[PDB]
């Protein structure tokens, strides 16, 4: 019976917090492990995929998991935890989202369902509110105020993204010529 | 006319924010390069040194300013300051604090001298406000909420603080026996 966490998210480009996030709240939970898990879709999800495993290279605790990149088209979350808990029954699956989506819970498709499947997992931030419907249990990580967003239109306005995002991160986003448009 | 940023900090030890906010306050200001200033005082002070020495070792942009190490004793920032002007008498100094550090900034010694000795700047900072005495300039940095206290509590609890401190000042907390008394 294995306990695994998901950290879902478009990782465009893949950055601190992410990792932060996800070592974090995988540790201090005791899981197993936690896999960063790419949605589908605009650069090519190669080289989001490229940039991730460059990311977790050198750190067994993180993997990647890449079912929404091959399944692609519609991509409920529902869908692919039920995807993924029929492929790996004895796995309890903990889904990981940041302190502010928690309010957003019930526009997700057959919310119902799916906290059924899996355990959802928030982590306390400032601002929004340790309370909710559903069954969500939390996780402290340290406040880590870093957005793909940011990052690209860091890169756009040609500032400095170092520590912010893993040195070899950065040298494949150079050397591909990444988020310079 | 050099511009050199300053950011001042126990270091015990030094970890992700500490680069985070003098990389990009730095670059975000386009000064030269930003110095660590490790202040004097318990683990000895070659042990911070050195894990600061490895935070830093691969970014000529970023350097370690020991001169509070060397004179020990009583150390007032003005007095620091003071030397290092008469030393580089045609440098500019930008001396970076936390935009939550900034109200007790009358609580500094000669604080009258010390502004029109080098240029102050506030980190803008969530929850504490971009208003001052004393002239401060101000520069935006993705908030990073992790403490040398957060970590030595980190590592005396046995949690993990990878990511929020560089893998080789890690290797070093655990090759020396670092904090986990
Ligand atoms: N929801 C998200 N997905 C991918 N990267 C992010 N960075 C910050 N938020 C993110
Ligand atoms: N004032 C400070 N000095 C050294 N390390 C720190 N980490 C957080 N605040 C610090
Ligand atoms: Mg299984
Ligand atoms: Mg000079």
């Amino acid at each position: 019976k294995k306990q695994v966490g998901i950290l879902g998210g478009t990782f465009n480009p893949v950055h601190l917090a992410h990792l932060v996030m996800a070592e974090q709240a995988g540790r201090n939970l005791g899981l197993d492990r936690v896999f960063l898990m790419p949605s589908y879709q605009t650069i090519d999800a190669k080289h989001r995929l490229n940039m991730l495993e460059l990311a977790v290279e050198d750190n067994p605790f993180l993997q990647i998991e890449t079912i929404e990149l091959a399944r692609g088209g519609k991509s409920y979350t529902y869908d692919t935890m039920k995807e993924l808990t029929q492929n790996n029954p004895d796995t309890d699956y903990y889904f990981i989202i940041g302190g502010d989506m928690v309010e957003y819970l019930p526009k997700w498709y057959k919310i119902d369902e799916l906290t059924s499947m899996v355990n959802f997992v928030g982590i306390r931030r400032p601002g929004y509110t340790t309370d909710t419907p559903y069954p969500v249990i939390w996780v402290d990580v340290p406040e880590i105020d870093i957005s793909s967003t940011k990052i690209r239109q860091k890169i756009k306005e040609g500032c400095s993204i170092r520590y912010l995002v893993p040195d070899k991160v950065i040298d494949y986003i150079q050397n591909e010529g990444l988020y310079e448009y």
